[PDB]
């Protein structure tokens, strides 16, 4: 793919509670030309090469300039007035981000502090970072009330991995500089933490389930097989627990397992931390922890276990070491009255061999919150925080995509405000709506921190779909929603959905838009990856999605190309594999048939490839086809995403929208990003973009359907 970019004059932030936040701001022109929505991070090149978050500049600033901070101006090695490249930068999630300070925020301040204040951050090599932008008696209180307890101290990225720019996510390790000589070396890491049975929890059983209902299924599991096993024992159950926690990053899966396992004594190893040590000594803390759970009883808890147990890309396999470690886990989990509990946020990002009836036997899915939860949080989060008028409603409703991690960025983000608006006025901090809304215009939410995360897409971003929308909505969406009302009306329980048409027309965009609703727990695959990527059982790899589904009730199950994971009977000879890949779905289907709390939804460009038998009634039945977007449909397309684009006099989106007869919706995309970047490169100062702009861009953005292949889609559920 083309890698667009852009010269601009880059003038300095002069707001202080806009700058030293990892926040560059552009013109939403930019933005379209270079391909990119808000809060996606780009490079930034002067003598050096650094990133920042792109943020939408406010009024008063022409396209052709960029706003950056003192510290991104230093970065990027570009002086105030000059000129700065801009262009979009990929950015992994950090396997680990190695930072450097003084010899007292070296002993004072924990990785794991560090990793809490940097959440979602991008870092690049020989970056000047800030763990916070500002810094009395009642400021301090309200700093510690809202949890704030590093300092303002600027340190630099010594080292990233893997190289180049990454995004400090909570499966990340960030770890002080090992080490200056003069300098006394920083604290061991990797080593298990023992807290002991009733201890002091930061967040009670109670907070977790109002927003997280499956940790009563959690806590029901742990205390069947550690408390009741003779139940367990007289129905032939196992007494045995192994789980996989997962979900959304930052969403609380931690959180939850600390507040359900609070009666328990719980050995934890934080999965980042050991998965970073030398991989013999890496060994030793696994066997430690284990050898510490089985003196006495109890929970291991491993959180993040994806960067202690990665999956592997066949290109490189699991470590040897892998091997050893799960030896260690499967002594564990066979140890009566030892539990065992591991987070991800992605599933199959960990070691196929965790997911086994031997380790973990069982896994629990959590959901982002809707703007309910979000709004409970937000009052969880303020508890004891001094604040006047913060119509919290309105923060819930205008955060879509959030977690609690986010929202307690929020937060202390409007600790800062309240404090910067305290220091002038003199008075005692005290937080406004005012802050809470201002934060919203600096802190990124995880979900946007690296597509394909839940929560990244939300229907606004979706243009046109109307009726593609209302056919899910009601289709998905209501009967999760209202699960009595649907029963006590006596509707069928939801039938599986087909959704197909042709591509670049959003029928895999429109369903990741739908599932970021919240309230509902989204399990999804490409049918390709589960098939040929994956380390593992395909086999098994759909029965563990479907079982992670039904146990995480209410749930979407997303079944992306399914044509590639059931294909007709004679398109592949794998000795049998995919013959009993289909039967397992065609029987996982037949399961989730009755379920009123759990949906399915298949999505394809080419559904004549699928097996007839997954289109059987009881199985994927609602036939949902995508049309291309017609006139109407690509009015709407231009529109939504030429909103903020500045328009010459002479330019009609709508007779436009007449005349791109064969664009899919994606071509209507590339239209405007390719008449925004055409425009720019024409007169920077004469940004708008003209008639001449748009039809020179038609020149290399073509009409990509198929009339033919788009008639053959719209006959399929007839023929
Ligand atoms: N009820 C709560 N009150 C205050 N902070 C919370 C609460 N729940 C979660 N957090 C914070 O949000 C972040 C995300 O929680 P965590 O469980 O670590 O996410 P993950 O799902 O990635 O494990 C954590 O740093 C935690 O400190
Ligand atoms: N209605 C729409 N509004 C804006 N962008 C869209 C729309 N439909 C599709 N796109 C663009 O197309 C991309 C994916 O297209 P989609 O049709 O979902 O995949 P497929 O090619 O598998 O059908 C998205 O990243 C999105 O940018």
């Amino acid at each position: 793919t083309p890698l667009s970019h852009l010269r601009l004059t880059a003038r300095l932030n002069t707001s202080a509670l806009d700058s030293r936040r990892g926040v560059v701001r552009l013109h939403p022109e930019v933005l379209a030309a270079l391909g990119i929505r808000e809060w996606d991070a780009v490079a930034l090149t002067g003598t050096r090469t650094t990133a920042a978050v792109a943020g939408v500049a406010g009024p008063g600033v022409p396209a052709g300039t960029a706003l950056l901070d003192d510290v991104t101006l230093s970065n990027a090695g570009v002086r105030e007035n000059a000129a700065v490249l801009v262009s979009p930068v990929t950015v992994y999630g950090a396997r680990s981000v190695t930072v450097s300070g003084s010899r007292l925020a070296t002993q004072s301040i924990s990785p794991a502090t560090l990793r809490m204040a940097l959440l979602g951050k991008v870092m690049t090599v020989g970056d000047t970072v800030s763990l916070l932008p500002r810094d009395s008696a009642a400021t301090s209180a309200l700093a510690s009330s809202v949890g704030i307890t590093w300092t303002s101290e600027l340190l630099t990225v010594t080292a990233v991995d893997p190289p180049g720019t990454v995004s400090v996510q909570p499966n990340s390790v960030v770890s002080w500089g090992t080490g200056t000589p003069e300098d006394p070396a920083p604290p061991p890491t990797g080593r298990h933490t023992v807290s002991p049975q009733r201890s002091e929890q930061p967040v009670s059983f109670d907070d977790v389930k109002v927003t997280h209902p499956q940790a009563v299924k959690l806590d029901e599991w742990l205390r069947l097989s550690l408390d009741e096993p003779e139940l367990l024992k007289t129905l032939g159950a196992t007494p045995h627990l192994g789980v996989l926690v997962s979900g959304p990053a930052g969403v609380g899966k931690a959180t939850m397992v600390r507040a359900v396992c609070a009666s328990r004594r719980v050995v934890e190893l934080d999965g980042p931390e050991v998965g970073a040590l030398q991989v013999d000594e890496r060994l030793r803390s696994v066997t430690s922890a284990v050898a510490a759970v089985t003196e006495s009883g109890g929970v291991l808890f491993i959180a993040d276990v994806d960067a202690l147990l990665p999956a592997g890309n066949e290109m490189r396999p699991p470590e040897p070491v892998a091997t050893l470690i799960l030896a260690e886990l499967r002594k564990a989990v066979a140890t009566p009255g030892v539990a065992f509990i591991a987070t991800s946020a992605v599933p199959e990002n960990v070691d196929a061999r965790l997911r086994a009836p031997e380790v973990c036997d069982r896994e629990l899915g959590l959901s982002l919150p809707d703007a309910t939860a979000r709004r409970s949080l937000l009052e969880m989060l303020l508890r004891g925080v001094p604040s006047e008028d913060l119509d919290l409603g309105d923060i819930a409703d205008h955060t879509p995509g959030f977690v609690v991690a986010d929202l307690a960025a929020v937060v202390r983000e409007g600790a800062l405000r309240a404090a910067a608006r305290a220091s002038s006025s003199d008075d005692d901090p005290v937080l406004r709506h005012a802050d809470l809304e201002g934060a919203l215009t600096v802190i990124r939410p995880l979900s946007r921190s690296a597509e394909v995360s839940v929560g990244s897409v939300t229907l606004d971003d979706v243009g046109d779909m109307v009726e593609t929308k209302r056919a899910l909505t009601e289709a998905v969406l209501w009967p999760l929603q209202h699960p009595d009302t649907f029963s006590r009306l006596g509707i069928d329980p939801p039938r599986g959905v087909l959704l197909y048409g042709p591509p670049g027309c959003g029928k895999t965009f429109v369903v990741r838009a739908l599932a970021s609703s919240g309230r509902l727990s989204v399990h999804a695959v490409k049918g390709s990856e589960l098939m040929d990527k994956w380390v593992g059982s395909s086999e098994k790899a759909v029965r563990e999605l479907f079982a992670r589904a039904r146990d995480s009730a209410p749930s979407l199950v997303f079944l992306d190309e399914i044509d590639a994971l059931a294909p007709r009977r004679g398109q592949n000879f794998d000795s049998g594999v995919t013959d009993k890949v289909v039967a397992s779905l065609l029987t996982e289907l037949d399961g989730i048939e009755p379920l009123r709390d759990v949906v399915v939804l298949g999505a394809t460009n080419r559904p004549d490839l699928i097996d007839p038998a997954l289109l059987r009634p009881g199985r994927l039945e609602r036939l949902v086809f995508v049309e291309p977007p017609d006139a109407a449909a690509r009015r709407d397309i231009l529109r939504t995403a030429g909103k903020s684009i500045p328009l010459a006099d002479d330019v009609d989106l709508d007779s436009l929208a007449d005349d791109l007869d064969g664009y899919s919706a994606a071509d209507c995309v590339a239209l405007l990003r390719e008449s925004a970047m055409t425009a720019m490169r024409r007169s920077i100062d004469a940004a708008d973009v003209t008639a001449a702009d748009v039809a020179k861009a038609r020149e290399t953005v073509r009409p990509s359907l198929d009339p033919a292949q788009v008639e053959s889609l719209r006959e399929f559920a007839e023929k």
